[PDB]
């Protein structure tokens, strides 16, 4: 059992809080994140550990415990840096394209280990992943977000392994553009009911000139909007592992 008792947690600077929790930095044999939830989000709660605890990969945001005593408290490791989306969009950072494919690649992995255990995400989006130590991703929900739905969840399961794909795409889109999709849309209520319709879609025109052409058709084939017509996971992951392969 993961339970950690009372007392051994010091939880330390309040790190952002929501509606759905609040997040410290804490010490519990070294840096650690704690994520509080009030006692009336209990199944909120057992769903989160619920998956968390069916998680052991590099690319998965890593999950350490949980303390009922005196809260509910879920237990994570720490991670130095910042998100995916701060880099892209916040920071004139540039990244190079081998190690943009390379934050592709290890979301692939990441995701494909997701699909593996009969997880989806459900939420998928740069905001979520944690380029820790601006090296190794970690994808984790690190909420307490239209842009990466797919057509069919807009539309309101919606959720599926194919909706992750999309995401992922939308992801693979930032990656490519810098940019996030819809930038000229001023409205978000427009952005919903034209992608819903099918309306509306990414301009993958605004890539970089050094894109690879494999990319380009991968991205273009997550975001179709007969979900059926998307690849799987390992796909995608032999995909971009070839791509990389490019040294
Ligand atoms: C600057 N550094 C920090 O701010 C920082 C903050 C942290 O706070 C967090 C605390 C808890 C979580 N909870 C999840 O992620 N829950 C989760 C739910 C579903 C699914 Cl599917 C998953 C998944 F995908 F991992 F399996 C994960 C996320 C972030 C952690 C580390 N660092």
């Amino acid at each position: 059992d993961w339970e950690i008792p009372d007392g051994q947690i010091t939880v330390g600077q309040r790190i952002g809080s929501g509606s759905f929790g609040t997040v410290y930095k804490g010490k519990w044999h070294g840096d650690v994140a704690v994520k509080m939830l009030t006692p009336q989000q209990l199944q909120a709660f057992k769903n989160e550990v619920g998956v968390l605890r069916k998680t052991r990969h590099v690319n998965i945001l890593l999950f350490m415990g949980y303390s009922t005593k005196p809260q509910l408290a879920i237990v994570t490791q720490w991670c130095e840096g910042s998100s995916l989306y701060h880099h892209l969009h916040a920071s004139e950072t540039k990244f190079e394209m081998k190690k943009l494919i390379d934050i592709a690649r290890q979301t692939a992995r990441g995701m494909d280990y997701l699909h593996a255990k009969s997880i989806i995400h459900r939420d998928l989006k740069s905001n979520n992943i944690f380029l820790h130590e601006d090296n190794t991703v970690k994808i984790g929900d690190f909420g307490l977000s239209i842009l990466w739905m797919a057509p069919e969840v807009i539309r309101m399961n919606p959720y599926s392994f194919q909706s992750d794909v999309y995401a992922f795409g939308i992801v693979l889109y930032e990656l490519m553009t810098g940019q996030l999709p819809y930038s000229n849309i001023n409205n978000r209520d427009q952005i919903i009911e034209m992608v819903g319709r099918g309306s509306l879609s990414p301009d993958l025109s605004k890539v970089r000139s050094n894109c690879p052409k494999r990319m380009k058709r991968l991205m273009a084939e997550c975001l179709k909007k007969k979900r059926d017509e998307r690849p799987s996971f390992p796909r995608i992951l032999a995909e971009i592992e070839e791509l990389a392969r490019e040294l």
